[PDB]
Formats: C-alpha cells, sequence, structure tokens
C-alpha cells in the first residue's frame, strides 16, 4: 500500500515547527484553473516510499484581487520555488500560463526544472526550442513524466 | 558629429562586421505588425540622433511578418536566443495592449544577468507580476521609454 509522507503547503496555510531540510521539497508549477495539482499530490501519496513536502501555489479559493493578497501570493510563488529541489511544471493545452513562461525563464538554467507541455499549447515550439536549447527535460504528459519517478 | 548605427534583423546579414568593437542591445519586447506601433524603429532613430558611439542594434521585429513555416520560425526564435545571449543591454519594453508571452519568457531567462532593463507600461495584463518579479531580482523597471533613454 501507499507509505510515503505527503505535507503540501500553500499560500494560504501554514505548516509551523516542520523540518524543510528532511523532505524532497517539489514546486507545483503551472496552469491554474479554477485541477492536475489535487491528482499529482495524490500520486506522491500513493507512494510506497519517501518524504515529500509539495508547495502547491494553487489554493483551493480563487484570489479576492485584493493587491497585497495579490503580492503575498507573487511573493511566495518566488520564494517557495527558490526554497524546492524540484520544479515540476505542467502546461495544459487549453492555457495561456504568461506567468508559468516567466517562471521557467528564471529556474530554466537551475538544472531542477521539468517541464510537462501538452501538444496544442499555443506556444509550444517556443517552449521546446528553449527546453532544447538550454537541455532542459520536456515531456508531454504527467504520465510519461512521473514514470521517471517510480 | 554622428553615433554609428548598424541594426541586425533575423533576415539580414553584416557579415564583414566585428561585433566587438559595438555596444551590442538587443530591443526586446511588444512586436506589433501594424505601421503605428514601430517602437523598434524610433528606439534605432534614437540612437542614429546621438552624437557620438557605436552601437550595434538586434532588432527581431521583420519588416514582413513570419511566414507560419516552421524553419522560418524556428530560425526566428534561436535568432531571438542567441542575440539575447549575445547582447551587452537588453532593452526590453512591454506595451499595455500587448499579451507579451514570450517577452515575460525572455525576461525570466535574463532576469539574473544584470544586463535586463524593463520598460513595462502601466496598463499592462501582468503589470504587478512584473513589478514584483524585478523587485525582487533588483532588475530596473522604467514606466516609459523616455525616461529610460535618458539613464544612457
Ligand atoms: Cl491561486
Ligand atoms: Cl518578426
Amino acid at each position: 500500500g501507499a507509505q510515503s509522507e505527503v505535507v503540501v503547503l500553500y499560500p494560504d496555510t501554514e505548516n509551523k515547527d516542520l523540518d524543510e531540510a528532511v523532505y524532497q521539497k517539489i514546486f507545483l508549477a503551472g496552469t491554474i484553473d479554477m485541477d492536475w495539482q489535487k491528482a499529482t499530490c495524490d500520486w506522491f501519496r500513493a507512494l510506497p516510499e519517501g518524504r515529500y513536502l509539495l508547495f502547491n501555489p494553487r489554493r483551493d479559493k480563487g484570489l479576492s484581487g485584493e493587491m497585497s493578497d495579490f503580492e503575498h501570493q507573487v511573493n511566495w510563488e518566488l520564494e517557495h520555488l527558490e526554497k524546492a529541489d524540484l520544479i515540476i511544471m505542467n502546461i495544459l493545452a487549453s492555457s495561456k500560463s504568461p506567468i508559468t513562461l516567466l517562471e521557467m525563464g528564471l529556474f530554466m538554467r537551475s538544472g531542477k526544472l521539468r517541464v510537462i507541455c501538452e501538444p496544442g499549447f499555443y506556444r509550444y515550439d517556443n517552449v521546446r526550442l528553449t527546453c532544447a536549447r538550454y537541455g532542459v527535460p520536456l515531456y508531454q504528459n504527467m504520465d510519461d513524466f512521473l514514470k521517471t519517478m517510480r
């Protein structure tokens, strides 16, 4: 059965007195549709081993639109993209994902970025050509990528 | 007393030119294939009006739009990424009306380079993301080209 330990961190949740050093820290970057993020968390929960700390920027309820809340969201995203051991970036064909592409550029040369970009995405060839140039692993679906991790 | 300005496009070649003796500037940002919003030409003309200097401007905006043929498109992206890397300075101008998704990819790519200058017009649909990210990584952010070009 499932034996992995999975802790999920959200921008609007706090897990005080947790040692982030003993976990594999994974940032779930990509399309926010108000939910591949929950299915990815469930996938890690189903694993037979490991300690995972997943940084999920997708809140259960959408943003209010209030400025200080928005700044908290962007700063939470950038701080946890930096803290992550691995960035799982999933881009759906239906999305425009403009800030996902900003984040992709930011962590393109980090060595910890894994891009999953669905064919049909309106800027797919840009993503393919840029990842090729900088040697970033590029997958077409989450099944192919998540097999590379058991 | 006039400046020397050479403009290099994805569909042009200046093979008898030593790029090492020029200040290389990449014109990143909004590409509008309308006669009115050609800010890249106006920027090139601004450099041409200077009384001194040697400037090599990498302009990714072609006079005619892309055909949509795949090898032509790949040439465009590879030309952009190569000349973004070669540039001494990246002038990135983002107009309020634009969606500029590849401009934001390029901004992320050269965010920590120290050679990126961002001009982002208020009203741009992802302005606060640009403002907050530039603030975090210490990238100069301007609201218009006039304010930025005075700092040259
Ligand atoms: Cl959200
Ligand atoms: Cl073009």
